[PDB]
Order: C-alpha cells, then sequence, then structure tokens
C-alpha cells in the first residue's frame, strides 16, 4: 500500500503543464532570457531570408535572358537551407523541453534521466515526420511544376516563394512543437503502466 | 517463335506513353473534346472560388467584431478562424472526388482504346486501375485532413485591437493564397503523378508473368 507512489503523477501533470505552456508560446520567462517563439521565428525569419536570396538570383538570371531545369535547380538550392531550419528548431525545442525535466525532476536522477531519454525518442520520430513532409513538399512543387511573358515567370516564382515562407516552417512547427509535445505529454503518462519501477523512479 | 507474344512489350510501352502524355499534359485528341489539364483546371479554379468568397465572409467578420470590441473600450477570434477553415475540408475533398471520377475515366479510356480486343487483359487491367485509383485517393485524402489539421494548430500580458486586425488580414491573405495551390498540388500529385507511375510500374509487373500470356 506503500505505492501512494502514484503520487510521482503530481509531478508528471506539472511537467506536462510546463510542456503545453512551451507549446502554446505561452511560457514564463525573466528579463534575461528570450522566448522560445522568438528563437524559432529567428530560425524561419532566415529561411524566408534565404528565400528570398535565391529568388532574387532567379530573377536576375531571366532578366538577363527546358524551363523545368531552372526551377529543379531552385529547389534543389533550398533542400539544404530547410532541413538545416528543421534541425536548428529541433535542438531549440530540445533543449527547451529539457530545461524544463531538468527543473521539475532534477532531484530524482532515475526519473530525469528516463524522461530526457523520453524526449530524445520522441523527437527523432517527429523529425522523421518533419523531414518526410518537407521533401513531400519540394517534389510536389517540382512535378506539379508544369511577349513580355517573364513576368508571369516572376510572379510564379514570386508567389512560390511566399508560399514556401509559411509552408515549411508550418511543417516544423506541426511536428517538432505540437505534434511533439503532444507525443511526449502522453509517454509521460503510460510511464506509469509497469508498477514496478515506481520506487526506482 | 508462336510467342511473338512478346509485342506486350510494344502494347505496354505505348499505352504506358499515352499514360504519361495525359499526365504530362501532352495528350492527343479531336477538335471537339478537351484535354484532361483543362478539365481538372476547371475544378480547380471553382475551388479558388470558393476559397475567396469563404475568405472575403470571414475577413468581414473579423472586421465587424474588432469594430464591435474598439467601439466597447471607448477566443472569440480564434473560434471564427477555426470554423472558416474547416468551412472549407468539404469543398476541398469534393474537389478531390471530381478530380477522381475525370481521372479514372480518362485512364479507362486509355485502356478500352489499347486492350479493347483482349477481354482478359483488359479486365484485369481496369481493376489494377481501380486498385491503384483507391490506394492514391487514400493518399490524397489523408494529405488534405493533414493539411487542414496543420492550418488550425499552426493558426494558434498587452495586445490591442489595431494589431490583431492587422494580423488577421495579412494571415487570411497569406492563408488563401496558399491553400489555392497547395489543395490542387495534392490532388495532382497523388491522383496524376503517383497515380499515373504506380500504374506503369504494375503495366511493367505484367510482362514479367509469362505463363499467363496466354490467357491475355
Amino acid at each position: 500500500e506503500a505505492d501512494k507512489m502514484f503520487f510521482l503523477i503530481e509531478k508528471i501533470k506539472m511537467f506536462n503543464q510546463d510542456i503545453e505552456k512551451l507549446v502554446e508560446g505561452e511560457e514564463v520567462v525573466r528579463e534575461n532570457e528570450t522566448r522560445l517563439y522568438n528563437k524559432i521565428r529567428e530560425d524561419f525569419k532566415n529561411w524566408v531570408g534565404i528565400l528570398a536570396t535565391n529568388t532574387q538570383k532567379v530573377k536576375n538570371i531571366i532578366h538577363e535572358e527546358t524551363f523545368e531545369i531552372i526551377v529543379h535547380q531552385y529547389i534543389q538550392q533550398l533542400v539544404e537551407p530547410a532541413l538545416s531550419m528543421l534541425q536548428k528548431a529541433m535542438e531549440i525545442i530540445q533543449q527547451a523541453f529539457i530545461n524544463v525535466a531538468k527543473k521539475h525532476f532534477g532531484e530524482f536522477f532515475n526519473l530525469n534521466q528516463t524522461v530526457q531519454s523520453t524526449i530524445e525518442d520522441i523527437k527523432v520520430k517527429h523529425t522523421a515526420k518533419a523531414e518526410n513532409m518537407i521533401q513531400l513538399q519540394f517534389r510536389m512543387e517540382q512535378m506539379v511544376f508544369k511577349t513580355e511573358i517573364g513576368i508571369h515567370l516572376n510572379a510564379y516564382f514570386l508567389e512560390t516563394s511566399k508560399r514556401l515562407a509559411n509552408q515549411i516552417p508550418f511543417i516544423i512547427q506541426y511536428f517538432m512543437l505540437r505534434e511533439n509535445g503532444d507525443s511526449l505529454q502522453k509517454a509521460m503518462m503510460q510511464i506509469l503502466q509497469e508498477k514496478n519501477r515506481y520506487s526506482w523512479l
């Protein structure tokens, strides 16, 4: 009956709460530290800048002067920046979740340890999901492609950059923030399944 | 040499080619019949139209709200945006259903044309076309649902109504323009490109089993 040890549940529930605050950008910070969303937007803004650069690049190219090759190239030149953006956001968020773990579970080494390993596992799953969605987007962007005409083309790329500017970051927030936070909270709850581990936690 | 039935190698080569032409919009038609790409574009244009209407509608709704609250001062919006987005799922999925029908009929007409004489062959090919159709429609539908989930979730102290109004306007602008291409992209990728490719791969896989050539 010493298993009032289910009262670790309160710990988890508190931790989970903090996680959800991070997911909704309603976290609580010092005067000497930045928000999560702001680090993330810094990353996304770098992306938009890159996009703008490459779009200016092909605009200048065609202003100087099959068609598809140029599109293929344009996108291939975006694969590295996009995935690099994914990686930087993952790191920011994983660091965030870990600081929540350190704070709530610092005293219980075993629990803190297993929680952090859970955090990593779920991170790699959702990173896989995000990368697959992004690659799918570029694939779609290429395949689905098919007298002063040039303007239309510029306009095309323009719309395209502006689409990608939000579409890739959405995919990244969805999987690395929302779906990640959700899976994490669920896994945190599912930890309690096997009961012979409570004393050890 | 009675097995000159390796002329299947040609049939498929040609059939497959024709299919790919449909995918690349370079099909060949009479003067009194229209291309596939255009039949599809009409559907997409209808979608963009629906988008434009619904988006002007919530723009007006939230402008009225912001005015109301500004006037009083001298979740409500999340609900409205959520509603706005759920209202697009049905038109989006209906557009998918309408395009599946168009493309399926197109692919069947190519099979009838190339395989009309060989009833067994035509039959198994049409069944194949159906199989690949339902699988790829499943994929497309999942992607569309995923896009809208994503749009809902990613949509989500001191504020001002002036700023909320600005932000929301910018949002509706960008979102409508995105969804305008994004839903048709999914439909083309899955119902045209991946569908056509899957079909050609299957036809290639037919040349493998030779003890069945006779039956064709």
